[PDB]
DNA sequence: CGAACCTGGTCTTGACTCCATTGCCGGATTTGTATTAGACTGGCAGGGTTGCCCCGAAGCGGGCG
């Protein structure tokens, strides 16, 4: 982003590398989301009954993880369960 | 027949005054968004009844040998 001004020309074995990385985090964000799933699905099977439709709820819950990914942090060193269920 | 008057709408002006129209400001309340770090990881209406249409075995008769 901050290249994409005149900041610094282009080499291309960096260029193409730095491409590779920026591509490969968001396979591993997808891979994440797609781990969790399920957590979110073992979640929300407990809040229908009332109003929503279950495939609502789960909806709202992959809404949900996908704000706890964004604002995961592992240096807590803590299982992404525990703070993933606040959110969902 | 001429003058004075009474009272008809007719109309101006000066003063009062009163209430809508913004307008600001301070506060109260009301609505919307972000955040909570132990670990937790695949469910439940549901069937039953009645009636009608579409494809598959099967005789089977005609073409085939």
């Amino acid at each position: 982003t901050e290249l994409s001004e005149r900041g610094e020309k282009l080499p291309a074995a960096q260029r193409r590398d730095m491409m590779w990385i920026c591509r490969d985090g968001d396979r591993a964000k997808n891979h994440l989301l797609e781990a969790n799933l399920r957590l979110v699905v073992s979640l929300a099977k407990r809040y229908t009954g009332r109003g929503m439709a279950f495939l609502d709820l789960i909806q709202e819950g992959n809404l949900g993880l996908i704000r706890a990914v964004e604002k995961f942090d592992y240096t807590k060193g803590y299982k992404f369960s525990t703070y993933a269920t606040w959110w969902i």
